[PDB]
């Protein structure tokens, strides 16, 4: 029943802090300092699901099955937001800004390192403004695993779509009120969800990539934090 | 990409494929693999037909054809079962259901993914003028050359709106329409990402593409 501008603000208000890295740079330990910097992300992302409206109106089943399907693609999309500003690089945290040849230590890092400079880049050539970019992460919260999951599962099933609606409302109306014309409208939300299949791709390689070095947050893990 | 959106609509009906032609678990495997390898000649001569495809070098050709190709075979398949509940479609005889896929590890979860697609596209009644738009999006955007990748993308999506509009649903059904559509583009390179990883457990040469491209 939420207002477009109240969508709106719901969602920035609901968004997670920038967190930091440890102050005291070697490639030796870099992937330690990235995953405790996930680690902690994901705490405060799943303080941000449950803010996203209509998120909690689900059962917690179906809001850990969604969380374990859009966490990884969550991180990047986030990721690619705080790069947008500084091309070539990659800012996981303020005091973490690595570009394409610190990537290379790893086997197969550098691949997914240039595909989230090239969405980083995608962004920037379309000027993506932060009420998008909040409503494109709330997409992928319930789109990921929605065609994964009885009445109790088509009903809820039918709330995602119906929420999925609201926040296609409000990109179309944040693309009106800021002096878009219909044929522009329709073509920069076909060209804002168009991303998020490659973000889904990134995603995939994301987590083929972890699992060639614990790499899942579990069931019971993501359901202490939603509990 | 001076076409009309009628026009768009009845060039991509007239380029659809035809249906191909294909009892164990060993030799099921050795007919969809037959079955997929003769099907890629008339995908890629679907290709040839979408507008704007072939002003692409054929370099740029090649690389979406790389791809896209798994994600343009599941979603016919996933057209093709639409109408058949709980199955899927291969080949008119070849109708597989998930029992026909347990006796091979990590097969049922593909169809399962495959199944609830095609269930999606029954509860949002997906239309063949729609569904060759879809398929023409997969090509474009799977992989001075991305200006005019991007303008035929921003091509069919007019004519996916004038479809909806001319339908007679009001704007706020249209846009969302279109977003309910275009979201299940990501469960479909969900799904193609899933199947190379089944597959590997494949990829056709840019010599081979480039070869069907003429
Ligand atoms: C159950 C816990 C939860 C997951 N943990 C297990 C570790 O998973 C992770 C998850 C994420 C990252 C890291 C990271 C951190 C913060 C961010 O905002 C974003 C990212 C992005 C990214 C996936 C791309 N990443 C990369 O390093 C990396 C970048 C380029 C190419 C190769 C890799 C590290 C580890 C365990
Ligand atoms: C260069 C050549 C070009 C590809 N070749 C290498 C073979 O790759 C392939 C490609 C496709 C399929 C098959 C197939 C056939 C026709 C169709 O319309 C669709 C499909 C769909 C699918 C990928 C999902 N598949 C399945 O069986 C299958 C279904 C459910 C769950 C698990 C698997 C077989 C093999 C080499």
């Amino acid at each position: 029943s939420l207002t477009a501008d109240q969508m709106v603000s719901a969602l920035l208000d609901a968004e997670p802090p920038i967190l930091y890295s440890e102050y005291d740079f070697s490639e030796a330990s870099m992937m330690g300092l990235l995953t405790n910097l996930a680690d902690r992300e994901l705490v405060h992302m799943i303080n941000w699901a449950k803010r996203v409206p209509g998120f909690v109106d689900l059962t917690l089943h179906d809001q850990v099955h969604l969380l374990e399907s859009a966490w990884l693609e969550i991180l990047m999309i986030g990721l690619v937001w705080r790069s947008m500003e500084h091309p070539g690089k990659l800012l996981f945290a303020p005091n973490l800004l690595l570009d394409r040849n610190q990537g290379k230590s790893v086997e197969g890092m550098v691949e997914i390192f240039d595909m989230l400079l090239a969405t980083s880049s995608r962004f920037r050539m379309m000027n993506l403004q932060g009420e998008e970019f909040v409503c494109l992460k709330s997409i992928i919260l319930l789109n990921s695993g929605v065609y994964t999951f009885t009445l109790k599962s088509l009903e809820e099933k039918d709330h995602i779509h119906r929420v999925l609606d609201k926040i296609t409302d409000t990109l179309i109306h944040l693309m009106a009120k800021a002096g878009l014309t219909l044929q522009q409208q329709h073509q920069r939300l076909a060209q804002l969800l168009l991303i998020l299949s490659h973000i889904r791709h990134m995603s995939n390689k994301g987590m083929e990539h972890l699992y060639s070095m614990n790499v899942v947050p579990s069931y019971d893990l993501l359901l202490e934090m939603l509990d």
